[PDB]
């Protein structure tokens, strides 16, 4: 089955999430795009990143996340199907 | 168990909905972006929060009353299963 | 009720639009613009909730408006929704 | 000579100025995004920025049409005009 | 008389702190912010936002300072100031 | 110092980035995406301040990357500070 992930991630980790999905070889199935969030109110700029990948991929992935952005979450939730164009 | 909640919004609506999650306690665990919509060209306001199942009703509530106008198209909320959250 | 996503290259944006209109369907549709790789690469993100019912012909009709010609247009993903709510 | 002419506005107005536009003629002249704002913990305001670059000459009718279009009031948004030395498009 | 604009790009992490100094300052009800991407050096990808406000030409250095002293660390980002010709209240 | 903003073609963002890569001006450069219309268009929208003497040279690097047979605007910058 497939699975879609979700990352919340402070800006200023961008970078290294490029570089450590380049370098995983997981780059092309990600997107991002940067939202806004709270602290305290506090603003934050966010950067947020989604992926959808296959569940055997899923530990993998949420290690290789973690480790390269160490605020942030990562969710993962269901995907039903997925048509690829 | 948890639950993703995404709303869109009336752009207009955003101060009272941050307002809103601010004084419920839950604002930390927002995220907010604008995207374009249809009537018809429209820019709206997307809202996520991942939240406990039992803190769903009190969520979709919470917005709900911040946000309504009396309908001419308010917007929606919708409610997704997610599997798991790791805090990093 | 379910969401359907879709990434389509940004060049496809008008051609959705169109096709969605014309079904009927684009009143429940957002947009937004999203940075995915391939290489730098600027693409569309759609979402959609949709009754269950519509799903596939949403997806027929999302692929036959943009499919690239050829290789990588991008993707669409279906995955559930527990309940929505219209905000009064 | 080029001038460029920006208007922060009320989301709510995007349609009503991207129709009044197409009546003008120069919709294909606008670019659109969504920006954050400010109101009087500041208030936390979800706007539309506009951006069309137009010869000196129909700047006036411009700012009319704009406002016209986006005023209701109490938003309502601000045009600003500002120059351009040079334009090159692209083929 | 004269009126400027007023642009400029910082770091995503110093957002909090221009908003802030920005509220003390009376300032903030000029400011549109959002966000956007900038390139480093190892090239590497970089989230930004952006600052933009319209000011009466006299605001313009205090506004600078402002800004300035809000988000370096050193070093950071730029500020940018241009020429309006007219404002106008819709 | 001017500032150069240059709307284009959405699918042209990644020839231009290594265009401007191999330049050396990347890290002048901003990016963000917004919608036109000729119709309902993506667009990127790319945005450098540059001294006077590179205008010539960043107008000939964005048309000879982007064009297929999009705009760029040069407007006066006052002055920039580097914090």
């Amino acid at each position: 089955s497939m699975k879609k992930i979700e990352a919340i991630i402070r800006s200023d980790k961008l970078e290294d999430l490029k570089a450590a999905l380049v370098q995983s070889g997981f780059i092309k199935g990600m997107t991002i795009s940067q939202v806004l969030g709270f602290g305290n109110p506090t603003l934050l700029a966010k950067v947020k990143v989604e992926i959808v990948a296959h569940d055997a991929a899923v530990e993998e992935m949420i290690t290789t996340i973690s480790q390269a952005v160490k605020d942030g979450k990562i969710f993962v939730s269901p995907v039903d199907e997925i048509v690829r164009i």
